[PDB]
């Protein structure tokens, strides 16, 4: 038993991290088959980032201006192209450590593991969630750009995230592996509004089920509620509205614990209206929303 | 910026995980050079675990009773011996993926990453702390025994923990890689007292420094205190006593933030006597003690 915020084993992704240098800018890239993926602002200086014309800046670059280094060995760049906000560097050799992989664009509320890297070397791994406003609350120092987020299904790595920038508010923004940003953001050093964030209601409920499975039951109440009554409380407390799709995804957890989804919703409503009174759930003094229903089933 | 509970990249350890089966019991083992390390209770049935005589049970076993499988390939066992609570199976081949490594016995309050495994396959990685009472609050299902904890220094893996059992209280206990248990525990299915746990004071302080570095400063107070006055408050709230060794280890963080250690202690004292009033520090509604001063410096 016990419950931890677990990340996926990162070995398959560590074998794909390289260092990409263009001019005096260096960041991380993802080497899969004979292509290296990295943020396109690798071609920018700090002054460029105030208002960059990426097409004009890329046109000044040739294949030999991109230094791609995997461990101690150098890769030969035989082609380069821009796809949305990522650079795709065609190299002469296929990464012998390429895992089976897919590129996927996740939805808000879904979770993934981040391998934080610097100069192409991994430093740590952690599990996080795509916020409903399409930011992530990561740990990204300078030079961490190009670090990637992923999920693993047995032997297949689904890459879903590449880190591009930190907003003035301290949260982080990035793209899928086709270079399309999650959210309204652009790769330019200008003030950019993230929307109102909300709590991922279905994730909180999944984690309340994880708590019951692990013995924390003090929050179980004698009440029930309706989907519409609960969503009234949800909107007040800036929780995402619960849908019947969310009720269905929680089904297996409902079956395992013997607690109806709407009964668990009534417990959550009581927790939102009355707080926790200094008590804890699974060692947390607040409601956790970084576990999906799939995460809870996988761990439990 | 940002701050996450990061685990070490686990790839070097994933290459060392094998499946060990003895009779009908299967768990995880650690394959380094030509030796496989695993918990000795792999030779026990559930009924054996009530009161096992390991020497007598091991004597009934021969080299060919140990099935060691690394991925799809089988290892040939050419020797077996018991060192305290671990089994050491000498196999005919050196693990070609053996990283540079050391065996270390950590101290309470220190942290490490756990690669949770089942049937020799990794499922997740997470960062945790050795509690002052020598338990760990992990996530370990049946068959997770033999999963290991570790730290990584550049290219060197310091193995410090092997999981052996879950106590009736739901916390977990294990050994170093020489087979000596952390704590008073024994590998037998009997009720065993973990002592009073305490909060790792030096870790809380390190994480308060991480908070200041990341912009959370509301808890900074106009007070200071003394080491002895603070320890008076520490004992009341079941915090470990702060020593001058702890003050020295916090030095670099004190220098970076410009906040004296004893001033930070005064802020912590105020937090212990008055609570957080529903506010948060680095997204947590309680005081975190799973980051060492070294962890904070490494991340920041
Ligand atoms: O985040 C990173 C690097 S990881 N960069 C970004 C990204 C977005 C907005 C601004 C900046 C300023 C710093 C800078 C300079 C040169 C190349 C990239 C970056
Ligand atoms: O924890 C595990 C397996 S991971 N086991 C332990 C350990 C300590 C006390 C009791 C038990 C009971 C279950 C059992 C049965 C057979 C071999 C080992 C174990």
């Amino acid at each position: 038993s016990g419950f931890r915020k677990m990340a996926f084993p990162s070995g398959k992704v560590e074998g794909c991290m390289v260092q990409v240098t263009c001019g005096t800018t260096t960041l991380n890239g993802l080497w899969l088959d004979d292509v290296v993926y990295c943020p396109r602002h690798v071609i920018c200086t700090s002054e460029d980032m105030l208002n960059p014309n990426y097409e004009d800046l890329l046109i000044r670059k040739s294949n030999h201006n991109f230094l791609v280094q995997a461990g101690n060995v150098q890769l030969r760049v035989i082609g380069h192209s821009m796809q949305n906000c990522v650079l795709k560097l065609k190299v002469d050799t296929a990464n012998p450590k390429t895992p089976k992989y897919k590129f996927v664009r996740i939805q808000p509320g879904q979770t993934f593991s981040v391998l934080a890297c610097y100069n192409g070397s991994p430093s740590g791994v952690y599990q996080c969630a795509m916020r409903p406003n399409f930011t992530i609350k990561g740990s990204f120092l300078n030079g961490s750009c190009g670090s990637v987020g992923f999920n693993i299904d047995y032997d297949c790595v689904s890459f879903c995230y590449m880190h591009h920038m930190e907003l003035p508010t301290g949260v982080h923004a990035g793209t899928d592996l086709e270079g399309n940003f999650y959210g309204p953001f652009v790769d330019r050093q200008t003030a950019q509004a993230a929307g109102t964030d909300t709590t991922i209601t279905v994730n909180v409920l999944a984690w309340l089920y994880a708590a019951v499975i692990n013995g924390d039951r003090w929050f179980l109440n004698r009440f029930t509620t309706t989907l519409n009554d609960f969503n009234l409380v949800a909107m007040k407390y800036n929780y995402e509205p619960l849908t019947q799709d969310h009720v269905d995804i929680l089904g297996p957890l409902s079956a395992q614990t013997g607690i109806a989804v709407l009964d668990m919703c009534a417990s959550l409503k009581e927790l939102l209206q009355n707080g926790m009174n200094g008590r804890t759930i699974l060692g947390s003094a607040l409601l956790e929303d970084e576990f999906t229903p799939f995460d809870v089933v996988r761990q439990c």
